């Protein structure tokens, strides 16, 4: 490496030059670890681990242990050498700070920049998650700024940007490359739709979908492709806390980027950690200064497997798994399986369900023509996949997604304090 | 590379820094669709002393050239793409290279109160398509300040969660609309915070985007303990194109652009007097602009200020209504309702114009309201003349406790749920 420090796929080519790769950083990444207040609170009365042997003694890192360290005692840096600060999703009564140098963010850009479909100056790419304190709207403008391709920053849950204005967005700016959850690809084709545009057509431009932050089936994943016209639908997991820790291969199977972070398995049973099995997903990230981690347990139920992957990539790959009704056990990932199984001309793609102890209540939208028959094949799928009883409704479209998040466009006012006679002054100080 | 204050030591001088830019900004606008169609058959304006010469460009031309008609180079070069505020049907396409960025991020950059790596800068502007977010995040980056994201109008970052934020980061800067300043005074006292005691480490407050009264601008400041509140001037298509002096005059950034004054009934253009305020860029490659009239109504003054800038001064106005005898400009109204003492904490008001009587609304606590509304009455008499319906309202009233206390959990979907459990946060979970 004559220009870049860090680790690209290809600088390795055995799973032993990995391992040696991942342990040279450990002195480093163990010195910066203790500056923080809570390693240095952790280690208060012990010998400090130091090594890449010291490694193997050292003690899980809770999000519980994140949130009691609100807002800066996970800080290994002067206050002076930060980016930027972001929380996580989920409770807003339990923040979860994280917070990024200069020098972090290029590891945390390059990371999402590995999509196996590439990210080029041709490319115009459109950022639909939210900018508000998370980190993934920053994170993939800050990887389309690396890579230089046009961002299209369309914020998510902003009033500024509803679906009838993304819709008219990737259809008019020729959009190339999207990176929104997986919900939102299908609240996009809705919104199409409803503006008398094809999905699987109309924007021929269109050339991958980038997704993550929900589990998400291979089922799902190829109904969501099929729907944008049969292309890529590349997915990737991380968090706030870790940035991308995994990305989709050409094969559709996520490979961890154990080049920038040595990945583990808890057993929360045993409390052993391995490097492949089924278990929670622990990260010890080798290229951060602001926030160091030591072994930090995401607390996801993860399946890591060293076995080979069509694609050639020498990394480990990994599925992200995320309610028990009489003899069987129901998952959100099984009933998906069987909802996106349905013929897509049936058009399902909004629905939910809920557990009662005797019986799974599902509703689903479809149009009117097709509901029964919907109705009918996705009960025969659950007796023959799971044998649970079911109380399944077909819904008209607009009763779970209203029409009005479909079409409705908003203007972007300010604040305006004198009205003309004639003029709502509803708008005045309540203005968004 | 690009000029910087105190590179130039007259006007004469920085005349010379603007003109020297003109023959490469005028071949780069004949690059963009719009410029080539606009000159096609003409011989086109290639020097400096051509500029006078140029037609205006309108609000409209932008519009009319959606998405791309402005656009001067490949769009492999472009970094970003905005669209401006105002009306969703017809969009206003702006876009930008990486070097176009760094003269933006320069221009907001200068704050006289300063930004450094020391600053802790929450930035409460939009990141949705609109540049305001992007804008103070490039520059706080550029200069080496913790950005904290903020966003504004996002289901992600209700007041009450900005709040928990500004106190317990330690938070030394913010960005946001002069309204959204009475928003947080407002969501911290329901936070059980004193905006003016509670944010010992809040140095100042970069506001912009609503046309602010001296009046209003030092009431924002007593709200928040007596800090500088900085004002700049921008547009959604340009970024700032002028900064607040430490005197409180905003310079236009006339190194970095030319800004002319135009007189909408004979179409004359002047550098300095009354009328809409026009700017040509210079140092903006993907979407040129020549004489692009922002259609603001504004006064740009040559005279020197106290603050030693060798810069121009503009004030914005913003265009009122007929009341009997008067007219009433929003300005004016503003002046009367912020010279209110502070202790009554009138901050939220509406008024209707009708041609006959100005009705006006204000919030303020029950034991001020009567008080509040005589005095308001008093001044209105003794400065407009006008007959007014003037109402006083609880706190709550215009501005909602639910706004200022209400926090939201950011939910990713969800499809399986327990029996107990909510399951509207399936699909519309935002
Ligand atoms: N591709 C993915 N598949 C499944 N869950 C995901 C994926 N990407 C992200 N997540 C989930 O989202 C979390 C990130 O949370 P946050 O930092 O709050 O945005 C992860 O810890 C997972 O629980
Ligand atoms: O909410 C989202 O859209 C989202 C998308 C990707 C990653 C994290 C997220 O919260
Ligand atoms: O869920 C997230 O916040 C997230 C963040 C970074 C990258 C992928 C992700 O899903
Ligand atoms: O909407 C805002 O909050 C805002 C603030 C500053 C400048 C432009 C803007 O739209
Ligand atoms: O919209 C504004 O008024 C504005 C002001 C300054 C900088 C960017 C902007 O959009
Ligand atoms: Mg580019
Ligand atoms: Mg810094
Ligand atoms: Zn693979
Ligand atoms: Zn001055």
């Amino acid at each position: 490496a004559m220009s870049r420090s860090r680790p690209e796929l290809g600088d390795w080519s055995s799973p032993a030059e990995l391992a040696e790769l991942q342990r040279s950083q450990l002195p480093r990444v163990l010195a910066q670890a203790l500056r923080s207040p809570f390693y240095a609170a952790r280690y208060r009365g012990t010998t400090p681990p130091r090594t890449a042997d010291d490694f193997a003694g050292v003690e899980v890192t809770a999000k519980q242990d994140l949130r009691d360290q609100y807002p800066f005692g996970m800080l290994a840096v002067g206050r002076e050498h930060l980016a930027t600060y972001h929380e996580s999703s989920g409770t807003a009564g339990e923040p979860t700070a994280s917070y990024y140098t200069e020098e972090d963010w290029t590891d945390l850009a390059e990371r999402f920049a590995r999509k196996w479909t590439g990210i080029h100056p041709s490319d115009t790419f459109l950022v639909r998650t939210p900018y508000g304190l998370v980190i993934t709207g920053h994170l993939a403008q800050a990887a389309g700024r690396l890579r230089g391709a046009t961002v299209v920053p369309g914020d998510a849950r902003s009033l500024a940007t509803p679906l009838s204005r993304m819709v008219r967005v990737l259809k008019t700016l020729d959009v190339t490359l999207t990176w929104c959850n997986p919900t939102e690809i299908t609240m996009l084709a809705a919104a199409a739709k409803a503006a008398g545009l094809r999905p699987d057509q109309d924007f021929p431009h269109l050339r991958a979908m980038f997704t993550a932050a929900e589990p998400l089936t291979e089922v799902r994943r190829r109904r969501l492709s099929e729907i944008w016209g049969g292309i890529p639908v590349v997915e990737e997991y991380g968090s706030t806390e870790t940035g991308t820790i995994a990305g989709q291969c050409p094969e559709g199977r996520m490979h961890l980027w154990a080049d920038r972070a040595i990945f583990e398995v808890y057993d929360p049973r045993t409390g052993t950690l391995s490097e492949a099995g089924r278990g929670q997903m622990v990260v010890t990230p080798l290229y951060r200064d602001a926030m160091p981690l030591l072994r930090y347990n995401l607390a996801d139920d993860v399946e890591v497997s060293t076995d080979p992957c069509g694609c050639g990539w020498l990394l480990p790959t990994v599925t992200v798994l995320g309610h028990r009704i009489g003899p069987a056990t129901v998952t959100q990932q099984r009933l998906e399986e069987l909802v996106f199984s349905l013929p897509a001309a049936y058009e399902v793609m909004f629905w939910r369900a809920k557990a009662h102890p005797d019986v799974l209540e599902l509703e689903f939208e479809a149009p009117e023509p097709v509901r029964q028959r919907a109705v009918k094949e996705l009960g025969a799928a659950l007796d023959r996949e799971l044998g649970v009883p079911h109380r399944i409704t077909g819904l008209a479209p607009g009763t779970l997604v209203p029409a009005e998040a479909l079409t409705a466009q908003r203007d972007i006012l300010k604040a305006r304090y004198l009205f003309a006679e004639d003029e709502d002054w509803d708008k005045a100080v309540m203005y968004f």
